[PDB]
């Protein structure tokens, strides 16, 4: 009947996020304030209800839900689109119902839907089944508890925004574009996925990094990252010739990899090899640069043409 | 639901699986390297989540999952991948969600997915809709442990890694081909498969045989010895005429089976012969060399050339 | 506590049910040997028992399991996935528990299971959780089965294997396909149904009638048999003249009948005369070839289709 | 636990059938001649066990299996296939299993199951497990006795032949198409839809009128026939005036309705008068005229494209 | 068990339902004939046992049913598909069983199944489990009773002809088209809602109005009345100055609803005046034109043309 959904805290700070501030204060409005001054709604001002976010896919959409639940300091609720579909095509959205019923029973509590262009995907004729009563029982009770009495913030998240339904559209309330990281947040991002390795030095490295790897998203970066934090395991791996690097005050010779023509060029494996006596290769600009080859563009511009579509449609403001 | 799902702890030592030293050393390199020196993944440097071992079917990938298994020294875990559209499609779906919350509740342990090919390829319509929910879902619930919290391995099994997308592998690091066995292991199966009976002469027969079975797998191998053994039950049933051997010494005149026109060749059925009066006939070369002249041989020469021109292709790299 | 589950004496011999020598073999290698011989399963060749028959229906697979039955003399326990199923509202698999202890007590035992696909999959209504336990049951008597020192052998059989629940699949051992009668089984097929009826002439017309039947079941044979057997009785019943055919050498005239062309032609009804003094007319091949023109082509071939797959996928491979 | 299925029949004669006189001497051959003469049935000659009847609905197969049990004289048992399914979900098997018992009981006896088609195929929930078991125990009955040594006749009833399950069909005997009824049949049904009603012009109207009627079916004649039949009803119903029939031989007055202008028209309402003192206008042609004018044809001609694909695949089969 | 279906009945008679006095005679000649006079229908001549009314929804279907079990005044049971309605795997043809059974206890009995469709229909799915069997149950209780010895007459309603499933079509007796009103039935209809209202001038308006209404339903005019009756009452509703009319022969001064340069015309609230105080604007002509500019033609003249094909089949028709 209830359905466990996790509300634990994903501990992702607002500074962790990069960009789109303007959306992050009508976050902040959205949850916090509320939070704070609840005494400031007397009267004809009243909380926002729903969000969508929208852009596309790996914008760290995921990520600014968890940064979203760690700042909410009440109940987060977050569902996606795959679960609740069916059960025994007859019963589906009593669960609907009663999730509904446990967020209102928990004032503040926000909803968090991921893919909200699945359910309501949506095509015609295959919708008349259980799908358009989903679809209905969304707009139904998003109705319910709307009015006078609300702890309920939904956020929505979609790839797709054009085909979502104009019964969703002009009900469903502020939706905002979620772009793929500039030059700037790039860099950020860059800098903000170090760990403890020394790595290649400046920020002259970095800028020149971010302006380098374009088109691409958070998710493409993270995997840029870990990529390079490899590569000195790749050459560790390949490599069994090692050298002495430094001095004998400490527990003994340190060992990194050096090409078979190398002076001091001992060939043994990393099966022989002391903890301590560990030398990893230095984080270089290479890694970087074979990674980058390694990196392909994902999105077509075809589709940033409709997110920048319904942008000049619907753009930052529900509608 | 619930042994669908198999779980255990084997105990195969990596000396138990014929061969297979590349691979061996792989695994070394991408598990035991990390258990040796764990202090190399603090921050942003991670354990690899995601390994294929990819080759021709029959090759003992399961076994070999076993020895990783044992090695690493986990709980296993595992499932085929098409299994199980049975009756219901949704509580597929169920038995996939719950996996990962349970593979996370035994930190460490190793999920087996034998034939990932089966949810991904050129079909559509069927893999657009209901294997693509199962793809993506896979990939979030590989993701959402990424945040150094995994004590999960999961290991895939493809016959056909050239049909494997993008999406799964980006997404995945080390992939490892298994061949099929090469002439030592051959010769160790046929040591491994003896069992009680006397068999024939020294390792000498066992060279001989490992080399006379060519393009066979594990699996094959296995059949070849199995019919092997039961070439005198054969000869036992499809005689008719028994040769005598054995004087009044024994519990009495002891028959084997013979061609018809030989010295002490009494014509008479299997049936009428009981156990003092048997004598089964011995293990020769000829069994084994007519067992692998009935076995034919397993798979066609184009789908080796495009696992190695896999091996060209991606082989041993993180992609 | 007994409740008696049917067992009973068939009287069908080996040579009862004609070709598929190869499967034979195998059987007799499967119940007989073992029960002659036990000492020949030592080692690592193995005391085979879970033995599924599969394949189109109306190939004698029920008449094999008789066969068998007849042939071997070890307790045949015969029944079927519905029988004792429940009586409340409660308790079941107590009756599971006791028929394999009565097998246990009754060595060298069979159970014969026609239909096993009846018990598989993961619906709700009873299946999710009443008749999991019963499946569950099953799968650990089977189980116990295997263990310590067998005298019970189970017998699968289905028509449609790809219904049949992995589980068990995965839990069971030898898989024998049971294909349509070729030429040969056919002919011989013929000559076992005419027995005493007067056999015309020759072979030439038995194996005529037996390539001209193509695809055909046994079932499919029976039929037609008993129709080319009931035309005589035809013959009898429009009848007007009949004819002496016996001389005064035997014990009184014989007649049969005949057209009002024939010299020596009595005419009345079939009704007029007596039992002995009747001659029926002779089978001849006319008879049959009205017998084929009462039978149009009796096959499905997606049948054929789905079960060379399956042959292909399960049963190559031990599973 | 009898659930009592009555055998007392009327009085439906063989002469009240039309047409396939080769299927009403199978039935004759089937029942009646094996119960006459049962030394026919020595040896190798065994009587039918199951029959098909099959077509279009309306064309007395329920009319012919009363026709059969009128006949017989035996315990003919009739059921519709929804009757003794179930009431606590899987206790379904018991009446099955006593009513086969009933069946051995009273040899001769003759099982009838209408709708042969509402206990077959698959896809799940009942044929996953409630109508999955039962079709089972129904196969497992059915060719239980069935061969070897038999007292039932079963006969099956259907419309849709192409949706019978496979495996039933093996395990079922003789098929018997029902084809619309031609000229003859028609003129014959005709014939016994005459009635005491003066017949106007010989049977020659009757030969015209089977001319005239084409496709349609025995219910549809016998509605047609009941329409004409009712237009003297409808004529006295709209006349006011009537006329004297009685001559001086009749004891009273006779009267019949007429037209205003007639010699002894007088203009009281039908009501007023008695009915013997009543004539009823005789039948002429123009009243079935009428009536066929009335009633469109009933039968679709989609049904019969897959009707005689089944009849060219099958059609007038052992089986 | 037996379930609740209400008997007592409107006071509808045959002079309420304008139309088809041909459908009516048939009504009448199939159930008050019979009970008036039984002895006509003795030997071959049988009533009507199934009577269809199908055409467009909103014609007064159900209300000539109420007329006529008004006036035929004998056990008149209507079913919904809700009733009997299936739980437990075969309650719903249990039922059946037991409402024909009633039936049978209760002749003369009349059954009006609404909207047929629902319990109909040939494919599978959700037919295969249930409804199939269903709809056999349906069948063998009607057809097997229904010809020959009857005391029930089955009355179906349908929107959807020609979704019916060709066994019930044909199991199925006496189909009538309820059409669309013509001009004398529309005027009849209009006649029909007179009341204490002022009739206004002649029978040239109802004509005139029967004439402009080409296309309007019974429904339709039904709404349209209702709508001209409340147009006095709006009037009433946004009246100021009123004026007396009835003299002081009356029981009191009488004010109705004026223009504000009216003699005498004083200006407060209907709401200010007692209730038989009040006179009511009379209806004319232009209360009844804005009733009609109102309302719309409610149906699109291409939809019919599957009711004007099925007419074209089957249409007004004996069956
Ligand atoms: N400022 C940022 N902008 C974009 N992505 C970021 C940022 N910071 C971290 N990330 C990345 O976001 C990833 C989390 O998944 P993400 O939110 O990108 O998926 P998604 O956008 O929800 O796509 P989908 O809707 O298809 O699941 C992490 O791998 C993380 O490295
Ligand atoms: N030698 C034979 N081979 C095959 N069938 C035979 C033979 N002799 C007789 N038959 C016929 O086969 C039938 C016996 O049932 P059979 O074993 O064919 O069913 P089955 O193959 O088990 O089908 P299902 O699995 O659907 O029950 C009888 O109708 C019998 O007349
Ligand atoms: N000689 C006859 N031949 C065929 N039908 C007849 C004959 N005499 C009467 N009937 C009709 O047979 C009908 C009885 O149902 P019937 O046996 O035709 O259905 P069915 O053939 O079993 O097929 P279904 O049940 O699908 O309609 C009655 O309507 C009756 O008018
Ligand atoms: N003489 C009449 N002719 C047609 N309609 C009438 C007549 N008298 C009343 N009505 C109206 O017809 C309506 C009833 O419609 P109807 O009986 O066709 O529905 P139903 O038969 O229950 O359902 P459906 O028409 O969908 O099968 C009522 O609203 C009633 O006011």
């Amino acid at each position: 009947l209830s359905s466990a959904i996790l509300s634990e805290k994903p501990n992702v700070k607002w500074e962790d996020v990069a960009g789109l501030e303007g959306a992050k204060e009508a976050l902040k409005e959205a949850v916090i304030l509320p939070v704070k001054f609840p005494h400031l709604f007397k009267g004809n001002r009243k909380p926002t209800s729903g969000i969508l976010l929208y852009g596309p896919p790996g914008t760290g959409k995921s990520y600014l839900a968890k940064a979203v639940a760690t700042e909410a300091n009440s109940t987060f609720f977050s569902v996606s689109s795959s679960d609740l579909v069916s059960k025994w095509m007859g019963e589906s959205e009593k669960l609907v119902k009663q999730l509904f019923a446990m967020a209102r029973e928990n004032k503040p509590s926000i909803i968090f839907i991921d893919q909200v262009d699945a359910l309501t995907g949506t095509r015609g004729e295959g919708e008349s089944e259980a799908s358009r009563r989903i679809k209905t029982e969304l707009l139904v009770q998003m109705n319910g508890v709307g009015n006078d009495s609300q702890g309920v913030l939904v956020l929505g998240a979609t790839n797709i925004p054009w085909q979502l339904d104009s019964a969703i559209r002009r009900r469903f309330e502020r939706r905002i574009y979620i772009p793929l990281p500039d030059l700037a947040a790039r860099t950020t991002m860059f800098e903000i996925n170090v760990g403890d390795t020394p790595c290649v030095l400046t920020k002259e490295d970095y800028r020149t990094l971010g302006a380098m790897t374009e088109g691409y998203s958070g998710s493409d970066i993270a995997v840029v990252v870990k990529d390079a934090l490899m590569q000195p395991i790749r050459k560790i791996q390949s490599a069994t010739h090692f050298k002495d690097v430094s001095t004998e005050d400490d527990e003994t010779r340190k060992l990194t990899p050096c090409s078979p023509g190398d002076d001091g060029a001992i060939e043994m494996s990393w099966t022989d090899i002391e903890a301590d006596e560990l030398k990893e290769p230095d984080l270089t600009i290479k890694d970087f640069l074979k990674a980058i080859k390694s990196t392909r563009p994902t999105v077509n511009e075809d589709d940033l043409l409709k997110q920048e579509q319904f942008t000049r449609d619907f753009g930052q403001e529900g509608n």
